[PDB]
């Protein structure tokens, strides 16, 4: 698949969904980004950082109004440059959790709860794409 890639959600998200993201690491990466966009807005940004003053870091935020809040930052990093991923985005109520090669990583509450017009999964950064699918569970 072509990066970066905007995996369409016409329905929105909701509660039970469940996203699976698919491919390898770039060697020499340094960033990856999913962004689950409502129009201009970023619902949830997800931005796995490999070299941040020499540090590995993940960096989740939400952006209203072109404005970027406060960042939620995770030190746990799971992937690594040249190697496959799977990244899982279980959508629920209250947060999106997310799981990286079968192993919880993450929640994020949502700052943005309209969950009906996130329309949109962008995909980006120094990754080889394989699938981007949804799913019901
Ligand atoms: O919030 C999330 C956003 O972050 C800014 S960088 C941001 O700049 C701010 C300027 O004032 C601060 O410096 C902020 N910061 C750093 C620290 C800190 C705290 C502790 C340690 C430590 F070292 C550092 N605290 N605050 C930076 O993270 C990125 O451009 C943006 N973005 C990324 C992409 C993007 C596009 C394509 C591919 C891709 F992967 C990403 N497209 N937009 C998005 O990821």
């Amino acid at each position: 698949l072509t990066v970066p890639y905007d995996l369409p959600l016409p329905g929105g998200v909701m509660p039970r969904m469940l996203i699976t993201i698919m491919g390898t690491v770039k060697p020499n990466a340094n960033r990856i980004a999913l962004d689950f966009r409502r129009g201009n807005d970023v619902a949830f940004h997800f931005n796995p950082r490999f070299n941040e003053n020499n540090r590995r870091v993940i960096v989740c935020n939400t952006k209203q109004d072109n404005n970027w809040g406060k960042e939620e930052r995770q030190s746990a990093f799971p992937f690594e440059s040249g190697k496959p991923f799977k990244i899982q985005v279980l959508v629920e109520a209250d947060h999106f959790k997310v799981a990286v090669n079968d192993a919880h990583l993450l929640q994020y509450n949502h700052r943005m709860k309209n969950l009906r017009e996130i329309s949109q999964l962008g995909i980006s950064g120094d990754i080889t794409l394989t699938s981007a699918n949804h799913a019901m569970i």
